């Protein structure tokens, strides 16, 4: 108290950061949710599956690295409880799809939050961080689902019979 | 309703199944909070780090192998809220040792209660499933963490100066 | 309208990234013009040809990357006519190598101008994206030129018979 | 004036070649516009991208390639405005693919004009040129750009759902 | 006056590279110091030694990089003495790693200040040099001293007989 | 005190020595200035830069040779303040080459002022340590800087256009 390594870190940017490692478990754990839907012998698209399960162990690599970061600046992680998704029943390949880039999107405006926050106490190396890790990666995941959502709403999904299971084998193959 | 593959699967086997998946969950988390202590600058024992990742990571596929089963059977997954682990600060190398022995015996007699709930509904296909991938290595594991212990005991964690620096580097090197 | 993928993305900032767009498609027409100045009968320097023609791909592939930002961002590329450049004879490799020089500033003072609006509408992606891909590029560019220029007015050029013809052969080659 | 090398070069086919240059590209221009239509968010149809995006390129080698003739036969390269694409939003993969066998069928025209020009001003030297590197090539480009054109009316774009998806992942996958 | 590359570079900007320059040359001869302190015949810790030397070549190209910074953006370089270290016993493995450790935080805090100045001056050219080459370094750099400060403080350094030397062969081994 | 291996080894020849580390650090700063003169964008003679950034990093090596025999014999290094060099701009290829010759020469006398002392305070060990690692490699750097002085000169720099431009490209290339 302080940490022997701690500098120009503001105890307002260690709280946010404290939050930001919950909102990326929080999607890690929706996005396996998801992927266990996908695997239900009356959903049964396994690509889709493969899709969300790659998604979640990359928003744990995103906690992580916030964790890292909490230490990296002597900072204290202080978990929280990882709340359950809001379904588990997610309907189809399209709202799934959907409900991935409504998160994506809440938790990109969240990392602009803490950017600046960052900013506003003049912390580069946190600005740097969100910059060179996490603001770039987000505006991919979104571009990506937004233009998966475009297909499938495009192909008929959720209704047209086809649709799904040809955009799981082909796009998501 | 039913699934069509659901077979001699009781509901309150489903429901045991669905409480062992947010208790690996739960341990899981549990091993992050103490992989990223032992990251600290004030704690800095790395490869104490690096064995509660690797154990992190075992417990989340311990739950994704039983949210497959699920599936399997014909049941239906339902995540709860994952608990924050009982503790932020791990105090030293032993004491996250020891807690991590009581948390694996209770996560192993949580294992022996389902098989005797899958052996009273006549399930052999869940007991064979319990027996296979979860009973044998939940033993190793407790015998594994025993063993841990009893070194760092012996060498005089946690105030001895060297003892948990030496089990770092030898052990867990 | 908007875009589903559209966030904290000013419609400034998006007109700024168009007229930046066309900036470097002229860049790119102003090497291709000096690349083909040098492989006429009558200058006859195959480097400088090569030298200004790489310089050409390069600006296309600068102004590809602001349209695949555009689309990322949900913003809509306009494109409008690319000028011809201010000459088709470029008199001599110093002559040539002082243009571009200019032209890269001005290039340079566009990127500093947009990375000014980004900072003003707090669109800290945008920033991130110029620092990265263009600020950086843009002063080696910038000094690369000062050092040809400066090689090239030591040596004598444009008059001095041998300047060019060794700057070509030894520099360039 | 004249070149040293200028030799049975008239002085309308030089202008003549200074007017293809300038159309091949406006072709490279159009078909950068359709690539970067089909990448939007909105669209999302990876494999038109790259169809178009390839065509570009091309069209940006045709019109060097003459360049290079003007410099070798003795003429001046003058180039022009590159003219803006008559539309940004292309409508879709079968407007798009109708456009483009438009211009290709324009450019066909334009090439077989400069062919009967240098016919009537006696350059069998530049009728070759054309023949060689020009007239088989376009010739090749309107027939896979009609039959493309002929699979999407069959399959039922651009209001049928699958179908411009299913010619983007077979075809031009 | 002024160089012919040089555009919005603020000369207090170029004077504070300057400035930098010698603190990171100044750091650099600290950590020489160091080494050979560790191979003195009445230490002989040869894996200071040798972690030390690392670090000084490592502030070497710090020092490097402002230099070709300052003529990449047209700024004169002026060198200044360096001053000696403040010791030449520098008494203990551990106090070493202490002052080592605030010499580390200086230097963060002087690049915290030149990160500030440029942002005055708008300089995202320099901000962002400093954020990509120099914050994240130095942050990393204080971790890792704050990690070794803790080990050896924990194992008993400096009077502990056995905490240097086992030190020296485990973790700089 | 005096050190377990200390024998034969005179105070005058520990000074002697702290005095010569200080030289040959002055040595590696002079060239290092040189290099980083011939990096200018009104200079741009890289071969020049990186034939003295390879001086510079050679006298760094001597430093430590003699560091390393102050260790060995049991001798206390003592660091003083590394001066800065006579200028920071250079003026010519020829001028640096001159004033480098002038430097090497003033640091062998001062090796051979070393050696004598050694002589008369019969320290053979001392003595053969200089003639192995310095005298000689003094010897061919003089030799060589004589060379590039008298080829500069010959070719008529530093105010023939092409000379050092060619002497930059044949011999330092
Ligand atoms: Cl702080
Ligand atoms: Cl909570
Ligand atoms: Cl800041
Ligand atoms: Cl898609
Ligand atoms: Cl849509
Ligand atoms: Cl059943
Ligand atoms: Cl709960
Ligand atoms: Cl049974
Ligand atoms: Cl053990
Ligand atoms: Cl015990
Ligand atoms: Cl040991
Ligand atoms: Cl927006
Ligand atoms: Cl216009
Ligand atoms: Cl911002
Ligand atoms: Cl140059
Ligand atoms: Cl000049
Ligand atoms: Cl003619
Ligand atoms: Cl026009
Ligand atoms: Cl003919
Ligand atoms: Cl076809
Ligand atoms: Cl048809
Ligand atoms: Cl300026
Ligand atoms: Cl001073
Ligand atoms: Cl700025
Ligand atoms: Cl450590
Ligand atoms: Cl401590
Ligand atoms: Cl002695
Ligand atoms: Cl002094
Ligand atoms: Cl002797
Ligand atoms: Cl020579
Ligand atoms: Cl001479
Ligand atoms: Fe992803
Ligand atoms: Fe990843
Ligand atoms: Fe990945
Ligand atoms: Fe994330
Ligand atoms: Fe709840
Ligand atoms: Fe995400
Ligand atoms: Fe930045
Ligand atoms: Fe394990
Ligand atoms: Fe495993
Ligand atoms: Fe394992
Ligand atoms: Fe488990
Ligand atoms: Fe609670
Ligand atoms: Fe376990
Ligand atoms: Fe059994
Ligand atoms: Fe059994
Ligand atoms: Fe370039
Ligand atoms: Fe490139
Ligand atoms: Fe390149
Ligand atoms: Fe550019
Ligand atoms: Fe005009
Ligand atoms: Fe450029
Ligand atoms: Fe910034
Ligand atoms: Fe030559
Ligand atoms: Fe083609
Ligand atoms: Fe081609
Ligand atoms: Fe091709
Ligand atoms: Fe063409
Ligand atoms: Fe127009
Ligand atoms: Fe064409
Ligand atoms: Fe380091
Ligand atoms: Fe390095
Ligand atoms: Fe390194
Ligand atoms: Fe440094
Ligand atoms: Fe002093
Ligand atoms: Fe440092
Ligand atoms: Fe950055
Ligand atoms: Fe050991
Ligand atoms: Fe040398
Ligand atoms: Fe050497
Ligand atoms: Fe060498
Ligand atoms: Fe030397
Ligand atoms: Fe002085
Ligand atoms: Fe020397
Ligand atoms: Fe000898
Ligand atoms: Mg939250
Ligand atoms: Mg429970
Ligand atoms: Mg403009
Ligand atoms: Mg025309
Ligand atoms: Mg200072
Ligand atoms: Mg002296």
């Amino acid at each position: 108290g302080p940490s022997r390594v701690r500098q120009n870190f503001h105890p307002d940017s260690e709280a946010a950061i404290n939050r930001q490692i919950n909102l990326e478990l929080y999607a890690s754990y929706v996005y396996l949710s998801m992927a266990y839907y996908f695997s239900r012998d009356d959903v049964a698209l396994n690509n889709f599956s493969r899709y969300f399960l790659h998604q979640s162990r990359e928003e744990t690599e995103h906690a992580e690295k916030l964790m890292r970061l909490q230490n990296q600046r002597g900072g204290r992680i202080r978990l929280q409880d990882i709340k359950k998704p809001e379904q588990d029943d997610w309907e189809s390949g399209l709202h799934a799809m959907e409900c991935a880039l409504l998160l994506e999107k809440n938790v990109n405006q969240s990392l602009l939050e803490l950017h600046a926050l960052a900013s506003d106490k003049g912390d580069p190396h946190l600005c740097d961080f969100l910059e060179t890790y996490y603001l770039n990666e987000q505006v991919k995941s979104i571009k990506e689902l937004g233009d998966h959502v475009h297909n499938l709403v495009k192909m008929g999904a959720p209704d047209a019979g086809l649709a799904e299971y040809l955009f799981d084998t082909h796009t998501l193959g």
